[PDB]
C-alpha cells in the first residue's frame, strides 16, 4: 500500500454572515480594490499577486 | 494498491450570506475592484493575478 | 490497482444568499469591477487573471 | 486495474439566491463589468482572462 | 504501508460575522486595498503577493 | 397612508447543497423521519406538528 | 402615515452545505428523527412541535 | 409618521458547513432527536416545543 | 415621528462549521436529544421547551 | 421624537467552529442532552427551559 495524499492552495471550509454594512468607495486617480474573501490559487513560474493595488506607473 | 489524491487551487467547502449591504462606488480615473469572493485558479506559466487593479498606465 | 485523482483550479461547493442589496457604482473613464463569485479556471500558457481593472493604458 | 480521474477548471455545486437587489451603473467613458457568478474555463496557450476591465487604450 | 498526508498553503475552517460595519475609503492618487479574508495560494517561482499595495511607481 | 406588512411562519431565502452524502434506516417496527428541510406552516386551531415521530400507539 | 412591519416565526437567510456525510440509523421499537434543517411555523391554538420523538405510548 | 417594526421568533442569517460528519444511531425503545438546525416557531396557546424526546410514556 | 422596534426570541447573525466530526448514540430505553443548533421560538402561554428529555414517564 | 429599542431574549453575533471532535453516549435508561449552541426563547407564563433533563418520573 502507498497513499500520498497532497493539497497545496485551497480553501475549504468557509462560512461568511454580512448584514447592513454599508461601504463606500471614490477613487480619483490610482486604484482600489476591496472585499476578497476566501480566494486560492497555484502558479508555478511567474508572480502570483492577490488584491495588489498599484497606483499610476508613469514613465 | 496505489492511491495519489491530489488537489491544487480548490475552494470547496462556502457559504455566505449577505443582507442590506448598501454599496457605492465612483471613479473619475483609474480603477476600483470589489467583492471578489471563492475563486480559484491554477496558471503553470505567465503570471497569475487575481482583482488586480493598476490606475492608467502612461508613457 | 492504480487511482490517482486530482483536481486543479476547482470551486465546487457554494451556496450564497443575497436580499435587498443595493449597490451602484459610477464610473467616468477607468474601469469597474464588481461581484465575482465561485469561479475557476486554468491557464497552462499566458496570464492568467481573474476580475483585473486597469485605467487608460495610454502611450 | 487503472483509473485516472482528472478534472480542472471545474465548478459544479453551486446554489444562488438573490432577492430585491437594486443595482445601477452610470458609465462616462471606460468599462464597468459587473455580477459574474459561476464560471469556468480551461485555456492552453494564449492569455486566459475573466471579467478584466480596462479603460480606453489610447496610442 | 506508506501515507504521505501533506498539505502546504491552505486555510480551511473559517466562520466570520460581521454586521453593521461601515467603511469609507477616499483615494485621491495611489494605492488602496481593504477586506482580504480567508485567502490561499502556493507560487513554485516568481514572486508571491497578498494584498500588496505601491502609489505610483514613476520613472 | 397606511401600510401593514405582516409575514408569519415563512421561510424564504434558502440555498442548501449536498454531496456524496450516503444515508440507511433501518426501521424494525416503530418510526423514522429524515431530512426535512425549509417548510413552514400556519395552523389556526388544531395541533401543528412539524417532524414528529411516535412509535406504535398500543391500548 | 401609519407602517407597521411585523414578522412572526420566520427564517429566510439560510444557507448550507454539507458533503461526504455518511449517516446510519438502526431502530428496533420506539422512534428517531433526523436533520430538521430551517424550519418555521405558527400555531395559534393547539400544541406547536417540531422534531418531537416519543417511543411507544401504552395503556 | 409612526413606524412600529416588530419580529417575534425569527432566525434570518444563517450558515452552516460540514463536512465528512460520519453518525450514528441505534435506538432500541425509547426515542432519539438529532440535527435541529435553523428553525423558529410562534405559538400563542398550547406548549410550544422543539427537539423534545420521551420515552415510552406507560401506564 | 415614532419608531418602536421591537425583537423578541431572535438569532440572526450565526455562521457554524464542523468537519470530521464522528458521532454515535446508543438509546436503550429512555431518550437522547443532541445537536440542537440556532434556534428561536416564542410561545405566550403553555410550557415553551426546546430539546428537553425524559426517560418513560410510567404510571 | 421618541425612539424606544428593546430586545429580550436574543442571541446574534455568533461563530463556531469544530474539528475532529468525537463524541459517544450510551444512556441506558433516564435521558441525556448534548450540544445545544446558540438558542434564545422568550415565554411569558408557563416555565421556560431549555435543554432540561429529567429521569424517569415514577409514580
Amino acid at each position: 500500500y502507498v497513499g500520498s495524499k497532497t493539497k497545496e492552495g485551497v480553501v475549504h471550509g468557509v462560512a461568511t454572515v454580512a448584514e447592513k454594512t454599508k461601504e463606500q468607495v471614490t477613487n480619483v486617480g490610482g486604484a482600489v480594490v476591496t472585499g476578497v474573501t476566501a480566494v486560492a490559487q497555484k502558479t508555478v513560474e511567474g508572480a502570483g499577486s492577490i488584491a495588489a493595488a498599484t497606483g499610476f506607473v508613469k514613465k
